[PDB]
């Protein structure tokens, strides 16, 4: 392991969906957290995505873009 910052951003993205209820966690709102860019975190996201840990909370193009975990 050496992700690390990955793993935390996974941390913030289940907890804050937690405090959220019924609301997934927003692309920027990962990014305040963490303390990052927009494109660096959603490299992560993106990747994480695909390989199934996270999913995209959205209608398409336009939007800001919410990430929710299901594997």
């Amino acid at each position: 392991m050496s992700e690390s910052i990955v793993t935390k951003i996974i941390s913030i993205v289940q907890e804050r969906q937690n405090m959220d209820d019924g609301a997934p966690v927003k692309t920027r709102d990962i990014a305040d957290a963490a303390g990052l860019s927009i494109y660096q975190v959603r490299l992560y996201l993106e990747q994480l995505h695909d390989v199934g840990v996270l999913e995209k909370v959205n209608a398409g193009k336009g939007v800001p873009g919410l990430w929710r975990l299901l594997e």
